[PDB]
């Protein structure tokens, strides 16, 4: 099981896609609910996704029907559809996926945030990193729902550093396409979302801190995370969870005007992407860097959860900590660094001893030698 928020909202959870295109907006959202008896969401809602995971692990197709089996009933605790909880405007953050991944792994995350008073849009990218995703070819076939299907694009060796970084780019353009879609909605812009479900989105209006938004994001959404901020003054913070900086081209380093914080796992870095992130650094910018102890690069997405102790230690799916910790480590400095970056008025400077990895399962800066 992925766990609940700690915080005291209740969390509703829905989808959101417009246009139908694949140029469209295509996001998972995570917000305060009003109490409700609603059922709990679809993890992994197509059975496309599992086929993708099987793509991105490498193995046969018949692999995707296995994990289908084994985690398609699967649900994560926000409540399908329940209504929007009124009367106050809330801060919102973008949430970019990694590589393989898909919008809908990383609820812990967003469930959690949701769970404290913010509005997470989770989006779904279209550059083919994603290991599934899906679009309507015209509007007839959105209509009815009949879906069109991009998967995961394998790369040459040749092609990484073009392609990674045309990626990169075309991501922080979806997260700034995106913020722009829940501003509209937010004003009152009808919005006919390709997807026909039972939340209508006129709840949003009045709902949105207009000036309070963040991006986050895990390993290729960790770079999402400083290429859009670079590209859009709207977002106000970063917090980047085990980036992998390797899509980034080297003119981003130095413009990164917003604070932006590194939370790192234990295994997954190594001297030359740590270098990179230590490019960021310049003595007018507000940067933070910590790193979890024990913790693995699987920490950071809901598949941490889904297995018992010993599968997911086999599998790289856990570490050494204990998932629940880690990512409650994760989501309270999270919370603390966007309190003080967003000007919130919450308790979350609580945990602001986190932020300078003042904690016995952190490590302050980096365990990486770079010299
Ligand atoms: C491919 C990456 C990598 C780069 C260099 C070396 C090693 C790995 C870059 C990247 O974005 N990564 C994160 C992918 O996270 C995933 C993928 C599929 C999932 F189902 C879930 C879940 N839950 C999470 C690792
Ligand atoms: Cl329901
Ligand atoms: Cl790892």
């Amino acid at each position: 099981k992925i766990p609940r928020g700690n915080g005291p909202y209740s969390v509703g959870c829905t989808d959101l896609m417009f246009d139908h295109t694949n140029k469209g907006t295509f996001l998972r959202l995570y917000y305060p609910s009003q109490d409700n008896d609603r059922l709990d969401t679809l993890w992994i809602p197509n059975k496309e996704y599992f086929w993708g995971l099987s793509k991105f692990l490498g193995t046969h197709w018949l692999m995707g029907n296995i994990l289908r089996l084994l985690f398609g009933s699967m649900t994560t605790p926000a409540n399908w559809n329940s209504p929007l909880r009124p009367g106050e405007k809330y801060p919102l953050v973008v949430f970019s996926h990694g590589l393989g991944a898909f919008r809908t792994l990383y609820s812990a995350i967003g469930i959690d945030l949701a769970s404290h008073g913010f509005i997470v849009a989770a989006v779904e990218h279209r550059d083919r990193s994603a290991s599934a995703t899906y679009y309507f070819k015209d509007q007839s076939a959105a209509e009815i729902g009949d879906k069109s299907w991009l998967y995961l694009r394998t790369l040459k060796q040749e092609e990484e550093t073009h392609i990674r970084n045309e990626q990169v780019r075309q991501r922080a353009k979806e997260c700034s396409q995106a913020l722009s879609l829940i501003l509209d909605i937010d004003h009152g812009k009808p919005v006919k979302n390709a997807l026909d479900l039972k939340f209508d989105m006129e709840q949003l209006k009045d709902s949105i801190d207009r000036e309070k938004i963040a991006v986050i994001g895990h390993s290729f959404g960790g770079a999402t995370v400083i290429q859009t901020l670079s590209e859009d003054q709207r977002f106000r913070c970063g917090i980047a969870l085990d980036a992998w900086m390797f899509p980034l081209g080297d003119e981003v380093y130095s413009r990164i005007p917003q604070p932006l914080f590194f939370i790192n796992s234990e295994y997954f870095q190594y001297p030359a992407n740590i270098i990179k992130m230590k490019k960021c650094y310049s003595p007018d910018k507000e940067r933070k860097m910590i790193t979890i102890r024990g913790s693995v690069h699987q920490n950071f997405a809901d598949f941490t959860f889904a297995t018992g102790k010993i599968i997911g230690h086999m599998l790289k799916l856990k570490g050494d900590i204990d998932s629940n910790v880690a990512i409650d480590l994760s989501n309270k400095a999270s919370l603390a660094f966007l309190q003080k970056h967003l000007g919130l008025h919450k308790d979350f400077d609580q945990w602001d001893c986190l932020i300078e990895g003042d904690d016995e399962n952190l490590i302050p800066g980096t365990n990486i030698n770079t010299t």
